[PDB]
């Protein structure tokens, strides 16, 4: 019949290539993807009442802050991934950007950057965490301010323990300073922005980057949310969107599930077979997206016993 996949932006790439190989073993399937930013992907379930066969998010922790136990009983880290700050041979000072000087070239006044909706996409929140992480890294407690503070309608307060949180308002009242910033409601929107040189540089993903041919600045362990022993560091800042909900810096996982409400349930059983299998495994290293074998997962008594056989 039909398979429905809400999936991240990140996940277009890997997916599109895990449609047509699901496809290829069955033939009277029609996968339908809907490719957002995975917080309004969770969304779609949660609040606008959508049904969906596979939820693949960025973040696989939207999974259980969000939909367990309602929509969901179970969920698989797959994935990792890091952020980085892309750049082409176009780019405004592109020769001379690189590890320890990135923010500063992003201080200059001619030099325009872009990340995604921080309210709807994981990439847009991260951005923020990274830049706010660099304060401490580079001893720099004016990093965030003039990158984002000064450039938006986004405010910091800071936690009774020492953690950083970051408030986003209304996705409309963010109001970016528009010589500075180029804001799109997912990430995958600003790759044609870099392209033709709108924009210098790009908060993203290095599989996107690898994905586009992009060249890349490689950020520091401490700051890029790509190690799991810097998950003390990470944790020191966080991001509220305007609904309430509280994303926390943590190394880049992306999780998988099954919603309660699927409609297909037994083939969605299968794709994710498919995702968890060698094949897609194969999938996400050819893509530069490492994948986490075997897949670690949480709530296995509710798990179909054909995934059972698959996690951790
Ligand atoms: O969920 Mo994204 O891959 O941060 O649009």
């Amino acid at each position: 019949e039909v398979l429905t996949v809400f999936h991240a932006g990140s996940l277009s790439v890997p997916f599109e290539e895990l449609e047509a190989e699901f496809e290829a073993q069955h033939p009277g399937v029609d996968v339908q993807r809907e490719a957002a930013g995975s917080a309004q992907s969770v969304r779609k379930i949660t609040e606008l009442g959508k049904k969906a066969d596979v939820l693949a998010s960025a973040d696989y922790a939207l999974i259980p802050s969000l939909m367990v136990p309602e929509y969901a009983d179970w969920y698989a880290a797959f994935a990792r991934n890091q952020m980085i700050l892309a750049y082409t041979n176009e780019s405004k000072y592109g020769d001379e950007i690189n590890t320890d000087n990135w923010y500063e070239i992003l201080r200059r006044p001619d030099v325009r950057y872009g990340f995604s909706n921080p309210n709807d996409d994981p990439a847009g929140y991260r951005s923020q965490m990274v830049t706010q992480l660099a304060e401490s890294y580079y001893n720099d407690d004016m990093i965030y301010d003039d990158l984002m503070l000064a450039n938006t309608g986004m405010t910091l307060t800071t936690e009774e323990n020492g953690t950083a949180l970051i408030h986003v308002p209304a996705s409309e009242e963010i109001s970016p300073n528009t010589s500075k910033i180029m804001l799109r409601s997912m990430e995958v929107e600003l790759s044609s922005a870099l392209e033709t040189g709108e924009i210098d540089y790009l908060y993203i993903y290095r599989s996107v980057a690898e994905q586009h041919g992009f060249e890349y600045v490689a950020l520091p362990p401490a700051i890029d949310l790509s190690s799991l022993e810097y998950a003390d560091n990470y944790s020191k800042v966080q991001v509220e969107m305007v609904n309430g909900e509280v994303v926390t810096g943590s190394p880049i996982v992306y999780g998988v599930t099954i919603p309660n409400n699927a409609e297909n349930s037994e083939l969605a059983t299968e794709f994710v077979a498919l995702l968890l299998g060698e094949t897609g495994q194969q999938i996400f290293i050819e893509n530069g997206q490492p994948p986490i074998v075997p897949a670690i997962a949480e709530g296995k008594d509710s798990m179909p016993e054909e995934l059972q056989a698959l996690v951790v």
